C-alpha cells in the first residue's frame, strides 16, 4: 500500500479534530498504523494512543524546552508519545518566514531524536515557467538543506502553486521522476498539492509516487476515508 | 503595584501545567481575576473556565482559521474561551523574526476582537550602553507600532538582557518614568526580567510599576504565590 497523510493546518475546530481521531483510529486497523498520517494542530491532537495510524505535528522549536516564547519543545512531543513532525511546509516558510538555515536547525535536532521527518519542498510558479533546468536547480538546492540518506526521511512534493488550489500527471511524472535521481531509493516521496477524492487515485498510479499529503480536503473525515481506500 | 503575569514559556511539563491551573484557581478568589495573569504553552493550557485568574496564550497568528501550518487561529481562542494575548516578546521577534510589521498585523487583529493585548518592548544591550538616550528613542519607535489609545491594551517592559538571568531600580524607575510620559494614563505598565520572589517587593514599590511579568520564576507555583501577596 501507499501513503496517505492528513495535514489539518489551522482549519479544523478543536473539538471536530479530537472526534476525528478517534473515529479514524475505529475504522482503520493495525495494517493502516505504518500507511496514514495525521497531523492536526497542538490543540486538535491528543496523546498518542493510536495504533491504527500515525499522530504528527505540524510544527515544534528544535530544544528539548526552555524560554520560547509561544513555542512548542520536544519534551512536550515525548510526553505526548508523539515522534513524527513536518518541517519546511510552505506555508511556514513563507508566512512564517523560516529561512533554510532555520530548517537544517530542525532536521538536525529532530533527526537526532530519531523523529520521522516529513520534509516538504517546492517550486513557485515562475520557476516552472522557466524551463526544466530552473525547476531541477531549485528543488536539488532544497534538497541540499538536509540528509537525504536518513532512514527515517519522507520528502513531500508540493509545488507552491497547487497548494490550497492541482498539479498535472504530466507534471508529476517528470518532476518525481528527476527526484527520483537525487533521492534515496528507500525515500518515501509525496506528492501534495491540491489532492482531493476525484484525482488521487489517477496520482497514485504514477510509479514514482509513494503517497500523498492531503491539506484541504482531508478536512472531512469521509474524504480521507475514501482516498485511503486508493493505497 | 497590583498585576502580576505569569510566562511559562515552553519550559513546563504538560500534567505539571494543568494541575498548576487547578491548583491556582483553588488558591486564589474572584478578586484577583483581572489582576493575575497565566500565560501557558498551548499544550499545557486547559478550557477556559477560571475565575480566578485570567488565562492567556502566548503566541497565535493574526487569522480565524485556514491553511496556517503549524499555527493556532482565533476561532480556536474561542472554543477555548481565550481572549488574552501576549505580543511582541523578545524570544519571538528574535529567534522567529517577527517584524515589526507582523507584530502590527496582530495588534490590529485581536485589537478588533477586544483581546486583551500584552505588548512587550525592551531594549538590547548594546542600546542600553549607548545611554538612557538611546534607549528612549529605541522604545519610542517599539511603541510607534500600535495603537496607544487601545482600551485593552497592556504594555510590558522587559529588558532584553534582564530576561533569564534583573534591572537596577533606578533604571526601571527612570525607563518607566519616560515611557508614562507617552503611553495613555490608563494603561498598566510591567515589568519583567529576572523578577523574583527576592526582588518582587521592591519593583513593585516603584509608583511607575503597575505590575510584573514573571518568566522562570513563575515556573514553581509557590514562587508565583509569594509574589502575587506582594501585589
Ligand atoms: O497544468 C497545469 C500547470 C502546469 C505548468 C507547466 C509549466 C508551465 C506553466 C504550467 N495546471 C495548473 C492549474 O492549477 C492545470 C491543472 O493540472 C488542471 O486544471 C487539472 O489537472 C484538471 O482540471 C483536473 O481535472
Amino acid at each position: 500500500t501507499k501513503i496517505a497523510m492528513a495535514n489539518f493546518k489551522s482549519a479544523m475546530p478543536i473539538f471536530k479534530s479530537h472526534a476525528y481521531l478517534k473515529e479514524l483510529e475505529k475504522t482503520l486497523k493495525p495494517q493502516h498504523f505504518d500507511r496514514v498520517f495525521v497531523f492536526p494542530d497542538f490543540f486538535g491532537l491528543l496523546p498518542n494512543s493510536f495504533l491504527h495510524f500515525t499522530l504528527g505535528v505540524q510544527n515544534a522549536y528544535p530544544r528539548d524546552c526552555g524560554a520560547f516564547t509561544g513555542e512548542i519543545t520536544s519534551k512536550h512531543l515525548e510526553e505526548l508519545k508523539i515522534h513524527t513532525l513536518l518541517i519546511g511546509h510552505s506555508e511556514r516558510r513563507t508566512l512564517l518566514k523560516e529561512s533554510p538555515s532555520f530548517l537544517k536547525e530542525k532536521f538536525d535536532f529532530f533527526k537526532s531524536k530519531n523523529f520521522k521527518i516529513v520534509y516538504c519542498i517546492g517550486e513557485e510558479l515562475t520557476t516552472r515557467e522557466k524551463g526544466f533546468k530552473a525547476v531541477k536547480e531549485f528543488l536539488s538546492e532544497q534538497l541540499e538543506n538536509i540528509d537525504l540518506n536518513y532512514p527515517n526521511l519522507v520528502v513531500a512534493y508540493e509545488p507552491i502553486w497547487a497548494i490550497g488550489t492541482s498539479a498535472s500527471l504530466e507534471d508529476i511524472y517528470l518532476t518525481h521522476g528527476f527526484l527520483k535521481q537525487i533521492l534515496n531509493q528507500k525515500t518515501p516521496l509525496l506528492y501534495g498539492g491540491s489532492v482531493n477524492t476525484q484525482n488521487a487515485k489517477e496520482i497514485l498510479g504514477i510509479d514514482s509516487v509513494d503517497g500523498l499529503l492531503i491539506g484541504s480536503a482531508s478536512w472531512e473525515l469521509e474524504n480521507f476515508k475514501t482516498i485511503i481506500s486508493f493505497l
